[PDB]
């Protein structure tokens, strides 16, 4: 009973956390096997943000010039390479903490989990989407730069996510962790900003249907929808069209439930159309679209990792 | 910039969690130094919990009824004694993770973080807080009986919370970790319910001055208030009386914003009179009351823990 926005368990990620320092410049590393990722503007000093040409500036630093600090103990650096928009910085030492890993890329309305850092320090976890304007509504302040997100699947993270910057409405943009950008950003100062966003139809589906599972029945009617009129109503309201591939990963939702894909967009579009009229659903008066069908099962079935 | 819901970092505590199994049932325990922490409840079977006399029950136990793995390692259980509705299984085997730890008693309208666990193991970390009536709002399946809230301050891990028990509401009720149950509840299966809440209103006021460092200011007016005309109108929408140890504690918050406390209640008394007008405050369309004055500082500073 009870649904909640879940994050992973942490500790398989606080264990590679690290901190980089180079001249006045301090943000969070990654520590996997004996090397440290970190963004690659760690380089950049008080002058070289406003159109840095990045291979230049690396070339001049020596290793000695990198202090990388794991708790309380010094990592020496032995080499370092730059891969996109991420460092690679080659450490002595090889960290007895990693896990299992992959390093992913994730679509727009899948989500993860994001550990805020400050400092090398963990201070926070919480969960997250990848809009479809490839931004993500975080929580980071100055210092937060190298935080990353994740994901885990029995005992392997699968990391997708390193932070880099706020955009002036206040959402932030990051990389991969091969340093490849999420969306039309770049790693220096601009007048770059979000462009617009739509709500990712098929989470918002897959929520409606975890508030069935947990009791509320309050929003379902008699009515069915073709799929054309429902994309018609729905590209009405900012929302993403919905395809045959979205009906069917909703499949097991449906079977679960016993509401067909379709009879449940009926509901939505009337949702749409009206309002909740002064009701809630799963606690909240916005319909929500940060949970993918993926993360229900999840939730609603008690898989665990390890 | 941005403000989430945001929990502990978990991977102090999930050093911590076992597994323990007796009989027919199965649950999680909580390992710190050479004694495991679980509900007493494990001690029943299909037949012993409609009017359970447990120190009857536990008399007749051999330790080698006891069986606690600790991933794949079976540790073995040399003693037991139960403590209110907690029991203390002394295990041979002292926790190597053990971290630096208080046994601390929580308020109703405080907060803390969740690791919800199944079998010992973890599944996803959320942030609760203790409502007024001592039930908490969580997410818990079958099998999730001795899962812990907890806090984390430095180094030190603060435990608050295990959990037990769905009421039919579908909310939840658990015991501190010395046994004693929040609230009116009772470790059987009885036709208790939750009983009456309230909105815990110096928690919406942190939020309000959350929503305002952040950038939101449209809900504020030129008005003010005195603390009793506010508490009537507070009384008349079922929100908990405010003090002035709650005005004292707002000030950080009132100092760094330069809004009075008592013109932040005005703002409070217009919202709660003529509702949002189809606005949003921290991307919510309900007034939100599970962020303490001390979270707020918390996250919009960067604190961090060791
Ligand atoms: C997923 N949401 C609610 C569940 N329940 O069984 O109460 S499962
Ligand atoms: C998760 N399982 C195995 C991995 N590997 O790199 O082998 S990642
Ligand atoms: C990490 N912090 C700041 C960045 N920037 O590109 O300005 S990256
Ligand atoms: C706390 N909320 C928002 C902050 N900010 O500085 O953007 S601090
Ligand atoms: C947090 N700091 C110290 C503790 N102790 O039991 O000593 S708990
Ligand atoms: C833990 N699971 C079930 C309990 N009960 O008191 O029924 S305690």
């Amino acid at each position: 009973s009870g649904f909640r926005k879940m994050a992973f368990p942490s500790g398989k990620v606080e264990g590679c956390m690290v901190q980089v320092t180079c001249g006045t410049t301090t943000l969070n590393g990654l520590w996997l096997d004996d090397v440290v990722y970190c963004p690659r503007h760690v380089i950049c000093t008080s002058e070289d943000m406003l159109n840095p040409n990045y291979e230049d500036l690396l070339i001049r630093k020596s290793n000695h010039n990198f202090l990388v600090q794991a708790g309380n103990v010094q990592l020496r650096v032995i080499g370092h390479s730059m891969q996109n928009c991420v460092l690679k910085l080659k450490v002595d030492t090889a960290n007895p903490k990693t896990p299992k890993y992959k390093f992913v890329r994730i679509q727009p309305g899948q989500t993860f989990s994001v550990l805020a850092c400050y400092n090398g320090s963990p201070s926070g976890v919480y969960q997250c989407a990848m809009r479809p304007n490839f931004t993500i509504k975080g929580s980071f302040l100055n210092g937060s730069c190298g935080s990353v997100g994740f994901n885990i699947d029995y005992d392997c993270v699968s990391f997708c996510y390193m932070h880099h910057m706020e955009l002036p409405t206040g959402v932030h943009a990051g990389t991969d962790l091969e340093g490849n950008f999420y969306g039309p950003f770049v790693d220096r100062q601009t007048a770059q900003a979000a462009g617009t966003d739509t709500t990712i139809t098929v989470n918002v589906l897959a929520w409606l249907y975890a508030a069935v599972i947990n009791g509320d029945r309050w929003f379902l009617n008699r009515f069915t929808t073709t799929l054309n009129d429902f994309n018609l109503v729905a590209m009405k309201y900012n929302y993403e069209p919905l395809t045959q591939d979205h009906v069917d990963i909703l499949g097991p939702l449906s079977a679960q439930t016993g509401i067909a894909v379709l009879d449940m967009c009926a509901s939505l579009k009337e949702l749409l159309q009206n309002g909740m009229n002064g009701r809630t659903i799963l606690g909240s008066a916005l319909l929500e679209d940060e949970f993918t069908p993926f993360d229900v099962v999840r939730q609603c079935s008690g898989v665990t990792f390890q």
